[PDB]
């Protein structure tokens, strides 16, 4: 018995392997074959459309599960066969997916440049007079638009539906003060590590990893953008039954709880915190810890997976080729 | 507690490295190995090393890039008096800047549904559309592709270098109208075999074996395969040089190395692995660098590919496609 | 009758080489030296050598390129047992792939009409717009320009490398509004001085010398000049390798070398030229590499410029100029 | 002590001038001739003359520029009663602003390896890819290229002008998909023939001759060649006008002029050179402007190229190249 | 800096810092599609004093212009266009030539402008080399800057005399003089354009960057 499981590789997938994949395989008595890809969406469309996908279970940003679900590419899950998922709050799942882990886009900064009074909101990030320094943002509209709108005074809990015109105007304002628009996590970490930028939006796991390596940098969860990936199963998956069994083990509280032990991302399953696996100190550094989550804007995957999301993506090229 | 960051290509391959090599090495040495992944490391290595403060220590990459990189001052000249295991390897398995890590092959893969009895068995067959009818795929890339085209034109695997590049392109022009798809990712090449979009293709042996093990009625031959390898090297200015040198020595340990093909269909970079008695005869017989399989194959010349003529050949690909 | 093709940068410089080095070497060796000229040989060298059949044999080029070239296998590793005049030069004047041919400087040049007395005498003066008012030019290129900026900021000429690139750019951004013209060719730089469009500029000393000979009231100082050189190398695959090797030996013969300064204001690549008694004392005192003159200057580090840090600095220049 | 600055296009061409013309002229007049080199003098001529203080006195440039320059008041009107050698040349060889200095051809060059018999012999042949298979190159510039396109479309060599530019471009668009490369430099055009990247191309006869003499199995025909010339002129505001005029007289001395072809495959500007018995019969047979060679060629019309139609043709070139 | 008195019946924008502050001074804006005077205004908006502009810090001017770009409704190319934009209320404020603003105001448009941080410019007479009527042209030049002739120009258009002696003739009435760009008190409020800077290579380079900027 076997499945093919795909995620984003790197430290993140190594972490998953120790905390989730190996224990599940042993518990279930199955072989979990792995693959990795930066962005699964184009491949999903192709694999599913063929009628014979090679992938069973995909770990992907949650909005793709919704979009794939809505377009008939992804299995409607039968939760009475996935009790660990069924027991999670309904906000942590969709008809097509279950939350797997939480990550943040955050305002990261150099402690050399800002030993005191670091920028602490997108308002600050946009204020090049009050907080001088080289800046970077991600070459992608996801989270970037949210940051622009908060920079323009929008409360973290009143972002959606995004006022995309408003967001782009703000981005155009900051553009001449943006040193580079990063394309990869590794690049965003290198920019902080070598001092090319004094502040930037970056995924929290990249920042903490490079700080662990020795870099004098840090970040704040204040006005962070709280996001997640989810597990889903491709329509036509060659090992549907075994995939379904795996989904249940993948969101097991203890397995979930071991994930933060190897990488700075929060468990998809909130019951993870009650396993007594995570040290209090470690728990307090996680993106999805209640106290950290309340400082952040919760990304709306309903918005991003809709036609407004797509339209915003299509505008991004126009904004960049500018 | 000392650490390094090790970078490879992710997916099943990096997971196998972790079980066979990284975990046991980290345990033996008493260090933490932080992992990262990237399809092509070199643009990043240039940027990282150029900054003087690289975040990566050790990179696993196709051997030819180690030669190019070492020549450009991007990776460390290795002191083999500190790497006993590497020093004990034959000189043809290392360079001043790298040590062979694992062997893989580009092979003629084919559908068993299409060829139940008389499957194509050479690039000559691959080019013979009348004799072996069917949809075909090749990689959108000059490496290995040029070699196969020359072998199709009757050139013996061990007489390829220096490559007759005009001759290879002429032969490729001939087949071009019969190519259904020029693939760009390993996963794509697997999907093509799995859903029957192609009846035969060049593909990395690891991708074929994987989709076959998943249930696909497909297979491949090592005959006229292109035998290749990746090597480990250390970034110039690596933050954890000393630890990284120590890891390199554990990484090419006969035993650790002999364990790699227990987990994936690739050959050990260190041929001493075959003298360890961990790889059973039946299993070795399936590996790219097993003596009898190697004898059927073209051994890629990284000296040729990394030379001015190799660069010129690469630059011509761009205009050959489109 | 044996022959080679010799490539340099044309102009007064190549004319001066012909009289002092080329013709006497050809006559001495009984060969024909066919000449060519190009502003920048690198791109053609890549193309020619990558073809396996270059048309050029011996190239005269800024020393930094020789280093990168040799590493990448574009030029011959020389056998100095066959080039005794070179072998007897101090090791600092040669590489495994090349030999010092000639020394030139980037200097602070200035109008004597504008500065009858108290002319600017350092890059600190050049940056000091209130003390030394007037129109100024710099070269549109990072080489020498960054060093001048660091010296402007108080760095000592013998303590420049490795360059603090950030600091150079910061000083450069400060003078930028005060730069009248960023020149792109030697001839342009001479014309700017000659017609009074600038009152001071960085310029090559040969260009300034020539304009002053024509009668223009201009001069320069060696103080804080950037001392640079070109070297001779042989293309890999040179069609006349043997003859080329013999020419190199004649090219750095002390007497031939000593005659070069008789016809242009550059110093000999071979310091033994000063011992030949060919050059008049008064003339020697005008040369870029005369000891007293060299001591006032920054000695360009071709090791630094040819390194990844140097490449990264060149890549930033584009961003800076726009 | 008298002095001038003389500028030409460098390379073998300028070295050849130095031996045959510059040095004997300097010695005869008792003056110093300072040399410079530039690929294309026109933009610098405009800047230099505009300033009122050009650094150059005498310019050797394609004849069309001298005419354009004279018409725009940038070039000195010559008093021919002070230049007897030029005044004794036929009117067709001089303008009010300039005197013919040497003749060169753009010719159909080809590989004797591809064409050991029945070589392409006209532009109609060059355009017929069916009758004459092989890789082709033309110059990336409209000069001579348009004339060839018109001849390929059946226009007689002596009925080209004024050029039917629309018709020339349609014809060039027709051949475009069969042009392997559009060369930008003479050295490049020589390398393309030498390494067999093309089997035929338009090239300057001097480049083809030189590579042939170096050992390349290539040749060319003068049939339908485009016969061109450079001319000497004096810049308005020349700082050494009087000396420059005296030099002009020596530069077109029949014996000096006759010596040019002994060192390079270009014809004398002054046809009286053929009366000196300096040029041997065999040698003369190789020259662009020998009567029988000239009779086979289209004589470039500098009236047409110096006019507004020439400028407009140049502006269309940029548009054409896509 | 011209503006609408309908949008701003009180507390009008009064400097380039005001023009750049879209929060404090809401409304549609236009600038000229050309770097001349535009760069000077951008620098003043970034806090540079009117008498400390030159030589222009062009990099800094462009960063500042890029900042305002998403708030510029239109980049006008002609004077008539700039007048029409104010007249029909398509913008509430814009940089414009004072003559255009004055004329549309006099026609009945509820608009005005301030000389504060204005950019004070000039045209000059010159004779072309090879002029077919050089001698006559020279004589004309003398009459063209006659104080009384010059003093009459401002009676017909809102531009100041090239020749300051015009103010000595008593042809220009006090009220009228108060409206002119080069009257001492108006001139004192403005940045005086440096033609040395614009005629130099830096000026040319600034112009070449303009095309690139407009996207």
């Amino acid at each position: 018995a076997q499945i093919t499981f795909v995620s984003q590789g790197g430290a993140y997938q190594a972490a998953q392997t120790v905390a989730i994949l190996d224990p599940s395989a042993k518990k279930l008595g199955i072989t979990i074959n792995q693959d990795s890809i930066p962005d699964a969406w184009p491949a999903i469309k192709t694999q599913v459309g063929s009628g014979k996908p090679i992938w069973d279970v995909v770990d992907t940003p949650t909005g793709y599960c919704l979009r794939g679900g809505e377009q008939g590419l992804i299995e409607k899950l039968d939760f009475s066969k996935i009790p660990n998922a069924a027991a999670m709050p309904e906000a942590y799942r969709s008809p097509y997916s279950v939350s797997y882990e939480f990550y943040s886009s955050v305002l990261a900064y150099s402690q050399k440049t800002f030993p005191k009074d670091a920028p602490n909101s997108w308002v600050d990030f946009w204020d090049v007079k009050k907080f001088p320094g080289r800046r970077a943002l991600r070459n992608h509209p996801i989270a970037t638009l949210e940051a622009a709108l908060m920079a323009d005074g929008v409360a973290p809990d009143k972002l959606y539906p995004l006022d995309v015109d408003r967001a782009f105007k703000k981005l155009e304002e900051i553009k001449p003060h943006i040193t580079v628009w990063w394309t990869s996590g590794a690049q965003s970490a290198q920019l902080l590590n070598d001092g090319e930028v004094d502040m930037e939006m970056a995924w929290n796991g990249r920042v903490s990893a490079v700080a662990k390596e020795g870099a004098k940098v840090s970040f704040t969860y204040n006005q962070g953008i709280l996001q997640s990936t989810s597990l889903c199963i491709l329509k036509g998956a060659p090992n549907l039954e075994t995939a379904v069994k795996f989904l249940n083990e993948a969101v097991d509280p203890v397995h979930q709880a071991n994930l933060p032990l190897h990488i700075d991302y929060g468990p998809g399953n909130p019951k993870a915190f009650e396993t007594n696996v995570i040290k209090p100190e470690r728990a307090a550094q996680l993106p999805s810890e209640p106290a950290n989550a309340a400082k952040q804007a919760l990304m709306s995957y309903a918005w991003w997976s809709s036609p407004a999301g797509e339209a915003a993506e299509k505008r991004w090229a126009s904004f960049m080729q500018k």
